[PDB]
């Protein structure tokens, strides 16, 4: 018992954008005050914490496009 | 007992957008506090946990388009 | 029991932008007060902790497109 | 039993990206306080923490385009 | 039992970007404050930390495109 | 039963910019004040530590391109 | 005709507080935003404006007792 | 036709105030943004002004007692 | 016509306080931001103006009593 | 005609204070942002102004006690 | 028509303060940002201006006690 | 018509402290940007002006106590 199995998606896709003048953006953070208190921390596995933070981020990108793309071909006996 | 798969969609689609003039933005946030208390923290997996933040973001993409596609084939016996 | 696996998919995307004039961004944080008081950290795995922190980020880039590709084949017995 | 398995995935896309003139871009961080208090830290495995950080980044890269791909095959018996 | 595993994904994707002009950039950290007390420090692995720091990063590459490919084959009996 | 693999994708792909004029670019880091207090450290591994630091980093590269590409080809009985 | 005017008011009054303790107390302003707009002020007087204030005062005295006598005396003709 | 006048007032008074212990008081503005637009100022007296402003205090005298005392005699023809 | 004016008055007032401890002050001002725009500013009295501040006042006197007394006496024909 | 005018108030008053302990103070002032636009200032009198000002005072004194007097005496014909 | 005036106040008064013991105090100002825009500054008289400060002040002072007393006579014809 | 003035007031006023133990007081001024722009400055009289200053004073005096005492007398016909 043979088993043919032929996997070949084509993409053809586009993602574009235009345009013509970007600016003039004022980003002003007035202050703040944060307190956190903890006592035991554990952590043993894939971990992405963030604890007692104050942050501004001004994130202007021209183009800003995102294209993602997963091809999983799994064949088990 | 012979089986064929031909696994081979095709994408022709498009994202796009167009914008004449893009600007004149304020963001201005007026301070603020944030007190938080904890004693025992145990993280064993996965986990994407955030405690105790302030944080402002000014996101201008000139773009910003987002094209997810997956492509999952699982072949079992 | 021959089998037979061909994979091959085929990619012609293409994720662009254009914009013609980028500029004119003010970005002024205000300062602002951060306490966080712990006591024991036990972090085995990969863990990607950060802790008490004041950060402001100005990113502004002129293109700023992504593009994320994965093909993983297994084939198990 | 004979196993016959070709990967040849092709490749074309394209990222790209335009920007006629970028600039004028003011980065002003007005001061801030940090105080963090620990006592035993133990990490054992690939850990990256950060502790403590009062950090301003301006980035602005004329370019900017980012592209991952991963090809992953596995012929286990 | 002959097995035949072939392997060649061909790559002619490209990462470009243009910019006309770029400069009249402004990074004007203005001072701050910070402390951090801890005690035992013990670190057995792959670990990057960070502890205590006051850093301002200007970062202006006129390209800044960036391409990253792994090509990983495991064959396994 | 002997096993056949070949092994041989190939590359073409480039990672290019241009950009006219690159400069005008002013970093001032107005001071600041750290100070950190620990009393044992014990590092065994690749460690990568950094402890008590006031840096000011201007990087303006005119490139800037960055292409990392790894093969990795393991053959186990 | 003569006058005769004799002014001598005997003051033996007391002001007095016993507080055995006082403390433990927080005050924690939570930020706010004000904006005034005004184009023409003229003031030509004894005059004690105050205009665009976010002001925050904790005043705790042990004692804090106040006494306030004026005498006034006019003989005219 | 004479005139007498004798002026001569007597102040005994006590102003006092026993506190056993003071203190454990906690002050922590959390930040906050005033902006004020004005065109044109003119004060021509004794004026005592103040426009865009700030400001936390924090007051904590062990005493405070306050005393204003006023003597004025007038005597006109 | 004689006039015989005699003035005289006797003060023995006291003030005092007594402090046993005082002590633990915690002033901690999370930041701010402020924007004042004015053009003509023309002040021609005894003008005590105070145009965009931001303060933080700590006064903690062990004493701080306050007297103030004020003697005038007017003789006009 | 004559006149008579003896002027002799007497003061025997007195301003005093004790504590016992006095410390344990901290000021932690965490940043801020000012800024302020004129163009035009004229003054030409007894004027005390200022403008643009980011400024801290503590102010501890062990004692603080304080007594203003004034005696004026005005004959006129 | 002689004028006799005899002026002869007596000042017994004092100002004390005890105070055990003074010390532990932290001031830790923690940056800031002062801008300041004026172009024409006309002053004329008695002026005690002052623009575009940012100024720490720790004053300590173990006595700090303060009398002021002013003796006017004014005789005119 | 002959006329006679005496004036002798009589000043025993003490002003005194005492302090035990002064010290441990740290002053720590963590930074700062200071920026003022004026282009036209004309001073003609007794002017006490103050531009574009970024000081810290650390004054902590055993004694400090001040008196300040005046006295004027005018004849004028
Ligand atoms: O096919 C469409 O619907 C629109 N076309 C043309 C879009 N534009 C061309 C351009 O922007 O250069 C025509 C237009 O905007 O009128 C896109 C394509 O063929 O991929
Ligand atoms: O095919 C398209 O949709 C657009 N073309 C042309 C885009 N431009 C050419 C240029 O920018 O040099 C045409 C245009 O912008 O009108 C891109 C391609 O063939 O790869
Ligand atoms: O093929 C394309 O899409 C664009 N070409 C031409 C791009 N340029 C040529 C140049 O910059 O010298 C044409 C243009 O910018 O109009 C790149 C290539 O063939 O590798
Ligand atoms: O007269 C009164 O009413 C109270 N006395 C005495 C108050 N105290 C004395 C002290 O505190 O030393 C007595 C008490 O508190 O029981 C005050 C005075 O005579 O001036
Ligand atoms: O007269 C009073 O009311 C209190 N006395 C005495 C106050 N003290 C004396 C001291 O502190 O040395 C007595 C006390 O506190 O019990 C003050 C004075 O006579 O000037
Ligand atoms: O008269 C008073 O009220 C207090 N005395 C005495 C104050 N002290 C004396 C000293 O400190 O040496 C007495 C005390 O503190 O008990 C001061 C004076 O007579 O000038």
């Amino acid at each position: 018992g043979s088993v043919q199995i032929v996997y070949k998606p084509v993409d053809l896709s586009k993602v574009t954008s235009k345009c013509g003048s970007l600016g003039n953006i004022h980003h002003k953070p007035g202050g703040g005050q944060v307190e956190v208190k903890s006592e035991k921390l554990d952590f043993k596995d894939r971990v992405q914490s963030k604890i007692g933070s104050l942050d501004n981020i001004t994130h202007v990108p021209g183009g800003g496009n995102k294209k993602i793309e997963t091809h999983k071909l799994t064949f088990r006996e």
